[PDB]
């Protein structure tokens, strides 16, 4: 009997907590406790996803959210602990590198309860970004590492963290894609819904702050997708920080150039990833998935933490700093691929870590 | 020309932070803002440090101490905000390793404001300190690291930290004790109050979470201290932590088997710590002070981040599993010195620091 408690705030960690919940729920003498932050509240960045990938209902939902790092961080590690003084587990499990993930790491080093880091080792080398600073500090504070490439591993070995701690495990979003692509088949009429044919649109996300926050550097992105779907459509389900951005600069139209959407559940996201003929993306889940089926594509940023697909010739840079530039750049990769490789696993990186906690 | 934002919480923050200060005052194209988190908040822990060691008033006073971990920490990264977001400082300054210091770098860092770390690298390898984690993420956080001893220096390349955001600037609790030396010789009477002698007594402290929140434990330093006590009369101010602890669990008559104090100001400490023939102590900061005076020391914990000090002869741990024999280890102690030997710089820690927050650069 070990009692594992999930810290799950966004999105991506609603999509990680579904693999790693799923086999630990049929895990004998494992009970799954699961607390939501409330980091992400609307029902298209939360509820969709409890309800399209199966995932219990939490235990407990803190409902912070929309405020300041300070403010987020501040209540989720008061309001976090709280619940692990109640709960006291054995285990907490923190996904991936926002301030949910880090508040969920602190509030548990504090109490002496062991740590694991679901997506560990991840760098992009540069600390002017939140999400290094929350992969970093989150590392340095956890006990168990789960790493889902070797990159990753040589990044925690190389800021001093032991060999014994680190387990490479694969990437449990690939556990995901794997299980949930049959429902996703099923379920989701997006292309009907859309007007769109199988490998007649491209996808696009976009909504990294150093992306959205900067008037620029939005208006090449947004100048560029528009060009693009000159030549063929752009599907863009968009993220609400961004669209708030575009709407805030004056870049608005621009959204209505393309086939531009709210936010879109797990399902319809599969959809219109595998049947696109490119995505350009400045998400780290969407460029793996991107990779998942074989679609070449593009990222809007100066790096990635995902170095592998760059080298597997699967995903290409190009940061946004000229509209045509980053345009051309997309309809030229389009009519590209990568090399054959298997990337982040079999699929069983989720029982992977279910064992590696159970025996430590 | 730049605004230089300083966090502090606790006693030990306020001393390093006097001499820090005195420097910054001194320099240049350089504004203060003294943040009080509010953490230590008795006036034996707190306003007797401003008033003697000659620090301004705060320029803020969040109020925040007395809860949990996730309490204190969480509230003091919410407030510290605040404030960061009102003064826009071109640096904050955090020390040592408290809940405070945590707060304020994780405050600053997510407004890309850069964190100087005063008292960087240091390492029990203990994670159940909650101290520990505050000092390696801290560390992390910060973009410059101001190492007291080569260990520390040796601590943070071990863990990836790039060679050209540490600086060795030695420690500036040699320089707070240097500077105020003088003066706690000029106006501190306490051994004419408690009547005693240079080299009659023992000094003691003791307030680690992990040595006051466990009941036999405590019991086993507070008996050990009783017994020391019968050969060589043994003073003790006690953390209130500590005398809280020690009254929740029933030991509070252990207290009238020493000559108990309330928590002493700086020049108080001084003296004591100068004429004491031995300090016993699980304090970060009295351990090195002990040195500081050559009089041997006993740290009552499993280990130390002052490793040199141990190497040196200076210290010796003797960790509370026994009273007869952490009695034994203390009176044994006594008659031993350490080697010659120079630690923690040359006084000018806080010169250095302030250097390389003026000319470290856009
Ligand atoms: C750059 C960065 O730090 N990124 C971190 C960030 O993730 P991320 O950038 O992927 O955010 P995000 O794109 O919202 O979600 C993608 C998913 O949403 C689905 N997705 C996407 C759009 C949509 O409309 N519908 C939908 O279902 C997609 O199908 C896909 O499954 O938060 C993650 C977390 O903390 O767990 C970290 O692991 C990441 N760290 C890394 C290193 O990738
Ligand atoms: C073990 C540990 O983590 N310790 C950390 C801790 O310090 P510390 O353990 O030394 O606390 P503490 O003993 O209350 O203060 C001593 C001072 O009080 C004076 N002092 C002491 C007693 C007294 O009655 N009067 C008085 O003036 C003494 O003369 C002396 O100058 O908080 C510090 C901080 O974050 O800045 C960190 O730098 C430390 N990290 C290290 C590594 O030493
Ligand atoms: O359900 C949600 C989640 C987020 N957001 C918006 O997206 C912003 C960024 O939120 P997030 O939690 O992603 O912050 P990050 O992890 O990027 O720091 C928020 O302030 C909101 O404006 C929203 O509108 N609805
Ligand atoms: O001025 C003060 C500061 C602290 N405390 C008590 O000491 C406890 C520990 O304080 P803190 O969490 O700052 O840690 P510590 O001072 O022991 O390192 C507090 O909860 C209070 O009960 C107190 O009585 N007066
Ligand atoms: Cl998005
Ligand atoms: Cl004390």
């Amino acid at each position: 009997w070990v009692k594992i408690l999930s810290v799950v705030g966004a999105r991506p960690q609603f999509i990680k907590a579904a693999a790693v919940s799923r086999v630990l729920r049929a895990s004998p003498g494992v009970r799954e406790v699961l607390v939501h932050t409330g980091q992400h509240y609307d029902d298209n960045m939360s509820q969709v996803f409890f309800e399209e990938l199966e995932i219990p209902d939490p235990d407990y939902h803190l409902g912070i959210g929309g405020g300041t790092h300070g403010q987020n961080t501040g209540r989720m590690l008061e309001a976090i602990e709280g619940v692990l003084l109640k709960e006291k587990p054995d285990w907490v499990l923190v996904y991936g590198n926002t301030d949910s993930t880090l508040a969920g790491a602190l509030a548990a080093v504090k109490l002496h309860i062991p740590v694991a880091h679901v997506e560990a080792g991840l760098r992009s080398f540069n600390r002017r970004m939140p999400e290094e600073i929350n992969r970093i500090l989150t590392d340095h504070a956890s006990d168990l590492l789960f790493a889902p490439t070797e990159t990753a591993v040589q990044n925690l070995l190389r800021e001093g963290i032991p060999e014994n701690r680190i387990h490479l495990v694969g990437d449990v979003m690939y556990d995901a894609a794997l299980h949930y692509g049959a429902k996703a088949e099923r379920k989701s009429r997006i292309l009907e819904r859309l007007g769109l044919q199988a490998k007649g649109y491209v996808l696009a996300t976009i909504h990294r702050a150093e992306n959205t926050d900067d008037q620029e550097r939005l208006r090449v992105i947004l100048e560029a997708l528009a060009e693009v779907h000159q030549e063929v459509p752009v599907v863009f389900p968009v993220h609400p920080r961004t669209r708030k951005r575009a709407e805030a600069f004056g870049l608005g139209s621009y959204l209505e150039k393309v086939v531009a959407l709210e936010p879109v559940g797990y399902l319809d996201m599969v959809m219109l990833e595998k049947n696109a003929r490119l995505i350009v993306t400045d998400s780290g889940g969407v460029q793996k998935e991107a990779y998942f089926y074989r679609v070449p594509c593009v990222t809007v940023r100066e790096e990635t933490e995902w170095v592998e697909l760059l080298k597997a010739e699967w995903n290409y840079l190009a940061a946004p700093q000229n509209a045509k530039d980053l345009a051309l750049t997309i309809l030229h990769r389009m009519r590209t691929k990568g090399v054959e490789i298997d990337l982040y696993g079999d699929g069983r990186a989720s029982q992977k870590i279910s064992d590696f906690l159970r025996k430590v």
